[PDB]
């Protein structure tokens, strides 16, 4: 199977969640997947101090948990703050280290430690190459005997690393599709399509073409935040798929992959 | 007065930390400088597991303290999370924010809640244009009232930027001379002079001469890593001053700036 996580930046209400897990029931459902539902209980990084910030640590778990009973979805969330793990992990079957705190040794330590798949997102600052720490202390965490992170090790204990650019300038974002090669010799790579994008006059519609150059490299799985009606979206509303188009760029993936 | 940041990386011991800050006497007690002893508490983006961490937030502020009484210096010192920010500003005159979490609002927020100068260091990862927001959520905290970040509101307000260098490729960080002009409209700006050299061949003697550099275009301040003995430092080694070598530094800046 290929993983496919998918939904809203951050959780907004349960009845958008609810709307949200409605759309992506087929996705869920196809045979060829690993699915995820996705949605963040706080985005810590926003513009503004009036900025909606989620729903927070206790509640956005408990609606979290409600979608997974109802759909009878696994989760993915992220983790910005000590002591958040443990917690999460009780309904979150996927915990996310975002780009910023990917080289953050006492987070993932305290993630590993969890029964959750750690997913480790590779900063825009970084070397691919370098990314093999991050997984190694991830792996140490749950076998000390490890030593050299490898694609096997990291897939059979959990770890996992996901691509979303590198920086390219000023405000812009660049996909080096050779990093997909590079850090695959470390773990499963998941490449993210939605955040991956940035271009000076951001724009959503390169997704697809990204998503599709990543299937032919090679990959385990996509990321892609999804919402049903974008342009009433609390956060990220320019990046975010309709349903219709996360369909067609999933569809492509396939097609490819099982070419290979 | 132009501001002088400068101490060890991290807090190895009691007696490391009285010698460094004997041999910055000269520097202190220099009519010219505003300056700080600076010292981080723990390390959080440590290559390895067993790598050295630090004392931790108790101790290190113990210890910091002890250097404030024994040589009267005002203290800087780094904080990564929100509940840190209270008692650090019991002893810490400037609290400095790392690059990588520049954007996180509460940690701001926490910040700029207490009576400590604020030091944002900018991720390398940033436009510079964009520090105008992480300056405003400070000085609203601050002041509520507060619009727009212009230098003299951030100057009575302390509330600084600093520029440490920006990704450059793979494992290189370039200084854009020009982000110095830019964010000294939003704030006060101190250059890091010994994290903003990195360079992909396999360093410190760049320090020197971007620190020059710097104060030719316009600064308020410097920030420099020292250590009375670099090839034994916990942390790192090859990026840190000698004394010696910091004096001669700040005398070519001071120079400099006599200039303009």
């Amino acid at each position: 199977k290929s993983v496919l996580i998918a939904g809203p930046c951050v959780i907004e209400s349960l009845e958008n969640l609810r709307s949200i897990a409605t759309k992506l029931q087929p996705l869920a459902n196809n045979e060829r997947l690993d699915f995820y539902f996705k949605a963040s209980f706080d985005k810590a990084n926003r513009t503004s101090l009036e900025s909606y910030r989620g729903p927070g640590l206790e509640k956005g778990l408990e609606m979290l948990q409600t979608i997974k009973e109802e759909f009878g979805y696994k989760i993915l969330t992220d983790v910005h703050e000590s002591y958040q793990a443990s917690v999460a992990a009780k309904v979150a079957d996927i915990l996310q280290i975002p780009a910023f705190l990917c080289r953050q040794t006492d987070l993932i330590v305290e993630v590993s430690q969890t029964n959750a798949i750690v997913n480790i997102k590779k900063g825009q600052f970084m070397n691919p190459k370098d990314m093999q720490y991050s997984v190694l202390k991830a792996l140490k965490t749950r076998d000390k005997s490890i030593q050299s992170p490898t694609y096997e090790t990291a897939l059979k204990n959990g770890v996992w690393l996901c691509e979303r650019g590198s920086s390219f300038g000023y405000g812009n974002l660049v996909v080096d599709m050779r990093s997909l090669k590079i850090m695959r010799e470390f773990a499963p790579v998941i490449f993210d399509a939605t955040h991956s994008v940035q271009m000076p006059g951001g724009d959503s519609s390169f997704a697809p073409i990204l998503a599709r150059a990543a299937a032919a490299v090679g990959i385990d799985g996509l990321f892609a935040e999804t919402h049903v009606d974008p342009k009433n979206a609390l956060s990220d509303g320019a990046n975010m798929l309709k349903p219709d188009e996360l369909e067609q760029l999933v569809t492509d993936m396939l097609k490819i992959q099982n070419l290979f």
